[PDB]
């Protein structure tokens, strides 16, 4: 039993809700919240900009030190950093950005990072400003992640479309 509330169950291990991931994180305080990161951990907009703002920019300060030490992430890769006031940990995961010409096949590699964590609150990778089809992203999530994933979908219209079209 865990504290996630109001989710629709899609499969044995994948759950979905219409929710603001920032507000969901602040309430649940999950062990892991997933950030829709880029390779530079520049949290300017989308989910990343919203998560960072909610930490009062502490996420960005920590991220800049991480990059200065380690260099950029790989597309499809991840790193574990602090969850600040939102979660114990933040798993920064880089899905491919279609608006940058990145290979969509890397979306499966991106979701594989979730399997290193027993339970996660996450957005749909490569959705939103990353330019991928969220329905596809949901399919890859279901077919790749084996650990327990709670997907927060900000847009109500999109959430209803994801549920209604789910095979
Ligand atoms: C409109 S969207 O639904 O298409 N979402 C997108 O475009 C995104 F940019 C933003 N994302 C979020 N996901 C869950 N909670 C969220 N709270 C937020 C609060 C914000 F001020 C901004 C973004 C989010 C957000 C997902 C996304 C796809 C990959 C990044």
């Amino acid at each position: 039993v865990n504290s996630f509330s109001g989710y629709l169950k899609l499969t044995d291990n994948v759950y979905i809700k219409n929710a603001d991931i920032v507000e969901e994180a602040k309430k649940v305080k999950p062990t892991v919240v997933v950030n829709a990161a880029n390779v530079y951990l520049k949290h300017g907009g989308g989910v990343a900009g919203a998560l960072n703002k909610a930490t009062n920019n502490a996420m960005q300060v920590e991220s800049d030190d991480y990059i200065a030490t380690n260099g950029p992430l790989k597309v499809g890769g991840s790193c574990v950093l602090s969850g600040h006031n939102l979660a114990k940990h933040c798993l920064h995961v880089v899905g491919p950005n279609v608006n940058k010409g990145e290979d969509i096949q890397l979306l499966k590699s991106a979701y594989e990072n979730f399997n290193q964590h027993e339970v996660l609150l996450a957005p749909l990778l490569s959705a939103g400003i990353f330019g991928a089809d969220p329905i596809h992203s949901l399919r890859v999530c279901v077919d790749t992640v084996r650990t327990n994933v709670y997907l927060a979908v900000f847009d109500k219209n999109l959430y209803d479309k994801l549920v209604s079209s789910f095979l």
